[PDB]
């Protein structure tokens, strides 16, 4: 909180700089034209305009005086050095000269969530965090008619939201003679010979949902370095801050297991839920991502009963299990006492399994994911510039990490750190608990799924990747330098859809015959 809203300040006073760099113009002008190319929507607009109104003159008056956003925000308070707490440098100056610079601030002010608008949004964003179950959703089937706030972005459309019966997964009503009970856009009948098209089409094609049950990665957190670098900014860098903001900055609807919208690379790689639905067209619109910023094998308990499967009426599901790192990767300076051992681990997995176990149809699977070697992050990374240090060249990767760690917001301590023998043991750390979920997985058994493990492997991806030509630092968000963007989502759902078309083949069902009937039919079933 504390840190929150010292890196605001940071971020907003560097951009606003920026831009006054890129324009050559005076911090007023900056300022005016950032607020000028916000969306109006969730009051972005008129907050900027009201912290201008409430900061402006300050800002534009150590600015003046050559303060850096360290300094400025320090010197407005918003960063607090506290006794358990030190003064955080994200640009590096001795620290007479930091304490100068900090006291000649204190000295130009001294001459001369409350706040309106920012506290609606923090409500709202508070809310969105919290809850993990559609907000609109007239009839409580978790299934929404609108995209964001836990809707159509995160789980298949509700194709009558007036009708708790009536859902993405369930096994048809009587073969949808008259309303496509099922959602995935197949009803009525063929009039050539009587027969429902659910029952041609779609019997004994087993069909069957994807479910993540993700975290920040598996949910594609990702923030737009557009919203940050100055030097392209305009009124279309925000288009997708309302949208974005809504969704907790995460993007379901492109990530590598639940994505159904058409990839920002273009490139050949599809998510799992589109392969399925290539598969057998009658899975449309069955997934789900039951997925949380912060997810880890020890909390995962606290959402996923939000998980939308009826043991009796559904389809049976492949589930996959992708808590791949936050059980290593912590916030806390002490960082190895605070990852999950093997038999904390252990447990927490087998206490999801038995819960697994009592909530989905028979038939279903479940897969394990290990977790991966981030040794790779700091390696990649550095010694090149974030995107707030891209226009003058001055912050670095490590020099943002270091900040961040000072402010205790790291996301990942053990390796996201200068210290070699740190990042090994956050990687053997991680390895011991990959070797616990692979343990699980040859080891126990369910009454209602069978029961694997797939390995994370991102050397692998960085090897298809350097191959096709790329490095492998293009295979990390670039604001947040610690998730796999879009691309390292998609490569690695590839690997593992490969992995069980070879190792466990009945786990993705069979083609099903019919698929080209269905397009020609339904055509694209009711999209998404
Ligand atoms: C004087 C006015 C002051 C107020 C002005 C407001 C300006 C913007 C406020 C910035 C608020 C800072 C929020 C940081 C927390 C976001 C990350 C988060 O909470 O989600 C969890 C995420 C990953 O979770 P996991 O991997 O641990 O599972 O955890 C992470 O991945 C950590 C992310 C850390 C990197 C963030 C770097 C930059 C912050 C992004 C700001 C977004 C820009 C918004 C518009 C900008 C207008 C210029
Ligand atoms: C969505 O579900 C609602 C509720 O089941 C449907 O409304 C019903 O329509 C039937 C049509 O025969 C009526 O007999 C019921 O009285 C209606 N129920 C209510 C509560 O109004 C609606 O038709 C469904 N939409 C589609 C496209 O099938
Ligand atoms: C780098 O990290 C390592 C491992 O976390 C630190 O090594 C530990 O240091 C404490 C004392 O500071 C010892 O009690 C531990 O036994 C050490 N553990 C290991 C595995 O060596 C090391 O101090 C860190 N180095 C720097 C420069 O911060
Ligand atoms: C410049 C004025 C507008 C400021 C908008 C603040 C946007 C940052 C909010 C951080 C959202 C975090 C969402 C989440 O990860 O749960
Ligand atoms: C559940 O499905 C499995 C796999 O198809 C099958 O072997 C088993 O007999 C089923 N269990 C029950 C109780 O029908
Ligand atoms: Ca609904
Ligand atoms: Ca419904
Ligand atoms: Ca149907």
């Amino acid at each position: 909180s504390h840190g929150q809203s010292c890196l605001g300040c940071v971020v907003l006073v560097s951009v606003i700089e920026q831009l006054a760099e890129v324009h050559n113009s005076s911090v007023q002008v900056a300022m005016e034209r950032l607020c000028s190319y916000l969306p109006e929507k969730l009051f972005l607009k008129t907050a900027c305009y009201f912290l201008v109104q409430t900061f402006g003159s300050d800002i534009i008056k150590l600015l003046d005086e050559a303060m850096k956003a360290d300094v400025v925000c320090y010197a407005l308070e918003f960063c607090k050095r506290g006794a358990v707490q030190p003064q955080c440098h994200l640009y590096p100056l001795p620290q007479e000269a930091w304490e100068s610079a900090l006291e000649k601030a204190r000295q130009v002010l001294r001459r001369s969530c409350s706040l309106p608008f920012l506290t609606k949004i923090c409500q709202k964003i508070e809310l969105s965090i919290k809850k993990a179950v559609p907000f609109k959703d007239v009839d409580s089937d978790k299934h929404s008619v609108f995209p964001t706030l836990r809707g159509y972005h995160w789980r298949g459309r509700d194709c009558n939201d007036s009708d708790k019966t009536v859902y993405p997964g369930r096994r048809p009503d009587n073969w949808d003679i008259h309303q496509d009970s099922n959602c995935n856009g197949i009803w009525g009948i063929d009039p050539k010979d009587g027969i429902p098209y659910e029952k041609k089409f779609c019997e004994g094609s087993q069909p069957r949902g994807i479910i993540l049950l993700g975290d920040a990665a598996g949910a594609h957190f990702h923030i737009p370095p557009e919203w940050l670098t100055a030097s392209q900014m305009s009124v279309n860098s925000f288009l997708n801050l309302p949208s974005a903001l809504t969704d907790e900055l995460n993007w379901p609807q492109l990530s590598g297991v639940t994505g159904f919208l058409d990839s920002t690379s273009g490139i050949e790689e599809k998510s799992i839920y589109h392969r399925l639905r290539k598969r057998n067209h009658c899975n449309h619109r069955d997934y789900q991502s039951i997925s949380k910023n912060g997810a880890s094998s020890r909390n995962l308990k606290n959402f996923i009963e939000s998980l939308s499967r009826n043991q009796a009426s559904d389809h049976p599901a492949i589930v996959l299990y992708a808590m791949i790192g936050n059980d290593v990767c912590n916030s806390k300076a002490d960082t190895v006492p605070e990852m999950t051992t093997p038999e904390q681990m252990y447990a927490n997995v087998m206490q999801t399994l038995t819960h697994l176990n009592s909530h989905l149809p028979n038939g279903s699977h479940v897969i394990l994911y290990g977790l991966p070697d981030g040794t790779f992050l700091w390696d990649s990374l550095h010694n090149r510039y974030h995107p707030l240090g891209q226009l003058n060249k001055d912050v670095t990767y490590a020099q943002f990490f270091s900040f961040l760690r000072c402010l205790q917001l790291n996301p990942c301590n053990g390796w996201m750190s200068s210290n070699k023998t740190l990042r090994t043991l956050t990687s053997e750390r991680a390895e011991q608990l990959s070797n616990t979920l692979k343990k699980i997985a040859t080891t126990e058994t369910f009454a209602n799924f069978d029961l694997f493990y797939v390995d994370f492997a991102f050397h692998e991806i960085i090897e298809d990747w350097q191959k096709r030509g790329g490095q492998p630092w293009q295979l990390i968000e670039p604001v947040d330098g610690f998730h796999p963007n879009e691309v390292a989502s998609l490569l690695q759902a590839n690997r593992v859809w490969e992995k069980i078309q070879l190792q466990w083949p009945h786990v993705l069902g069979k083609e099903n015959p019919f698929n080209s009937q269905i397009e020609e039919v339904f055509g694209d079933q009711g999209g998404h």
